[PDB]
């Protein structure tokens, strides 16, 4: 059992691990921890199957073998039983099997190593880590351990890109177990999104929270965190608002899908403590996280010409189908100021804030996102436009490279910054070839690089691809719309965009500027 390939020791961070159970709550205290150093305390808890778990799919593979190995520590009386448990899902069965693969009886008051090997089936994927006993006994943890068992820049986005921006992808659930997308990532990406999972409806919980104290939830988005943290890898945060993902029951009078719809002063309340309560966590779980960014409100502003007319660009109030719970409450679009002003207020200082939205090039509606965000940053209370960049490989048209440039241009002489958010290159199921697509890739890499150069108040600071390969991504991979194709090789858009930066200007991608 030569290479360690997780070796949690909570000094700084969470590590990725979660409170196993709704109402477990999991903190890290100092001098708590095995041989005085930082603990990972573990509380609250209901039953024997209540506890804390890790996805670490990230570091382990089906059909290996490992040892795990853990110190834990409990302040009760006599004997306790310890229960290390492995939970994968089989790609095949679909179904979730929990072994426990080391049960032993540990003395209170003192640190104790609890270890064994295991080996999971070939098709496991997901496997998670989890520490229980067999009472509701409170418990502390340190020093996860598991093994098996057998500046000149590189020719790299981040390191060609070190000296303009930063150039992001986005992970989600099931990429976060793909060994062969976290050797992309890390070689390539300095940036980050995670692509839902720390979206209002996969982050708030119903159960317990009240118009004041809204309780909220990382453990979606914690083995994305974690990486990140571990690896210098920034994050932006996505999202705080937006008409979609967000349960209805946010916006009901009792907590509940079906409740009435609540005041505008109720739902201030729940919308302050819903931003109070992700930063609070962010910088609770992960304070050696750089979370550069955060889209504060996305998509607010509608596609229908009427609205942006003569409703200031409000969707329709309603929920689901583009409609948006937020105007239902509030009529308007007055909450976009009053996340900006909460996020203000509660957001690290280099977390920059983003209004962010898609067809932004399109005249009607990117006139509508650059008066709402000019009218922000002038009050300070926005620091870029997100350009979502939902677009397709035609140099011409509707998202062609002139449409695409003028707003580009437009937001930049706001005086804000700029990011390039969600980009992906559609090929239209065929119509375009992947040389058209590398010409676009090239086109958009190029307008932002020439932003960069000329001026000046405004900057493009990132460049974002909305996924790491062609077989990950949301338009469906007959659209084959992103950098690298379903065996991660590198398409013809990646030798293009590698192509614009001369090997003189390269910098190092880990502390872009
Ligand atoms: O059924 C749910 C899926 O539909 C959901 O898929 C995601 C939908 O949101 C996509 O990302 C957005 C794309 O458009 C921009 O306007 C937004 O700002 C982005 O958030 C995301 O890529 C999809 O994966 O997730 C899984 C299901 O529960
Ligand atoms: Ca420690």
């Amino acid at each position: 059992m030569d290479y360690e390939v997780v070796h949690d020791t909570f000094e700084v961070n969470f590590d990725g691990w979660c409170n196993l159970g709704v109402d477990t709550y999991l903190t890290a205290v100092e001098n708590e921890g095995n041989n005085g150093t930082r603990g990972m305390m573990v509380i609250n808890r209901s039953s024997a199957s209540d506890g804390a778990y890790s996805e670490k799919g990230f570091y382990l593979d089906g059909g290996v073998e490992y040892k795990y190995s853990v110190f834990v520590k409990h302040n009760g009386t006599g004997t306790e039983t310890f229960k290390l448990s492995v939970s994968y899902l089989d790609s095949e069965t679909e179904e979730e099997n929990k072994e426990v693969i080391a049960t032993k009886d540990v003395v209170a008051g003192e640190w104790t190593e609890i270890s064994a090997k295991y080996k999971a089936p070939k098709t496991a994927v997901n496997i998670t880590l989890s520490i229980t006993t067999d009472s509701t006994v409170d418990f502390i943890f340190d020093d996860v351990t598991i093994t098996r068992k057998g500046y000149a820049a590189n020719a790299v986005l981040k390191d060609m890109y070190a000296n303009y921006f930063r150039v992001g992808s986005v992970l989600n659930s099931g990429t976060v177990n793909n060994s062969s997308i976290k050797a992309l990532i890390l070689r390539e990406f300095n940036s980050i999104t995670c692509e839902n999972e720390m979206k209002p409806d996969a982050t708030l919980v119903q159960s317990g929270s009240t118009n004041t104290n809204i309780r909220v939830s990382l453990n979606r988005a914690a083995s994305i965190l974690n990486f990140c943290a571990q690896n210098n890898i920034a994050v932006r945060g996505h999202t705080l608002v937006w008409h979609s993902q967000t349960p209805q029951w946010f916006f009901k009078d009792n907590f509940q899908d079906n409740g009435n719809w609540v005041s505008q002063s109720v739902m201030d309340q729940r919308l302050e403590s819903y931003i109070k309560n992700m930063f609070a966590e962010i910088q609770r779980q992960y304070p050696s996280l750089n979370l550069y960014a955060y889209d504060v409100v996305n998509a607010a502003v509608s596609d229908d010409a009427n609205r942006t007319r003569y409703y200031g660009g409000a969707r329709e109030p309603g929920y689901g189908n583009g409609r948006s719970p937020w105007v239902q409450i509030y009529g308007d679009n007055k909450f976009i100021e009053k996340a900006f002003t909460y996020a203000r207020k509660y957001a690290p200082a280099n977390c920059k804030l983003y209004y962010n939205d898609y067809n932004e090039y399109w005249d009607h509606k990117r006139d509508c996102i650059a008066s709402i965000c000019a009218n922000l940053y002038n009050k300070g209370l926005l620091d870029g436009v997100g350009m979502q960049s939902h677009i397709n490989a035609d140099m011409n048209g509707f998202s062609g490279i002139q449409n695409y440039k003028a707003a580009l241009q437009k937001y930049i002489n706001i005086g804000c910054d700029v990011q390039i958010t969600e980009l992906d290159i559609s090929t239209e199921n065929g119509k375009f070839s992947l040389q058209q697509q590398a010409d676009k890739y090239k086109a958009v890499f190029q307008a932002a690089v020439d932003i960069n150069r000329t001026s000046s108040k405004g900057k493009v600071t990132a460049v974002c691809v909305w996924g790491p390969n062609d077989a990950n991504t949301w338009l469906g991979s007959q659209n084959a719309p992103l950098l690298f194709n379903a065996n991660n090789q590198p398409k013809p858009a990646y030798n293009a965009v590698a192509s614009i930066i001369p090997q003189s200007e390269w910098g190092d991608g880990n502390n872009p500027a």
